[PDB]
């Protein structure tokens, strides 16, 4: 069963500015996951962006120009594991 390794920690960035997200697992997750800010999954944007590495061993999220307005909750969310942080802006 997959777990989560290395779970996402906050960050502190000042408005704009960008964040960076990442979070690890054991075993590798290709279609399951998806981001949140706050609950509104991350529509991907010149201003979001999302990747992995390694076959999904790795997620990463990328938030460009940030406006303290956009300090939220960042939840990442792959078949039924959750790792959560907080993102402060400015």
């Amino acid at each position: 069963k997959n777990t989560v390794v290395r779970g996402l920690e906050n960050v502190e960035a000042l408005e704009g500015g960008e964040a960076l997200f990442e979070c690890q697992l054991s075993q590798p997750e290709v279609a399951a996951h998806t981001w949140l800010l706050d609950d509104e999954p991350v529509r991907t944007s010149e201003n979001a962006e999302v990747v992995f590495f390694e076959n999904g061993l790795r997620h990463l999220l990328l938030l460009k120009n940030l406006r303290p307005q956009d300090s939220c909750r960042v939840t990442f969310l792959a078949g039924d594991m959750v790792t959560s942080a907080f993102l402060t802006v400015r």
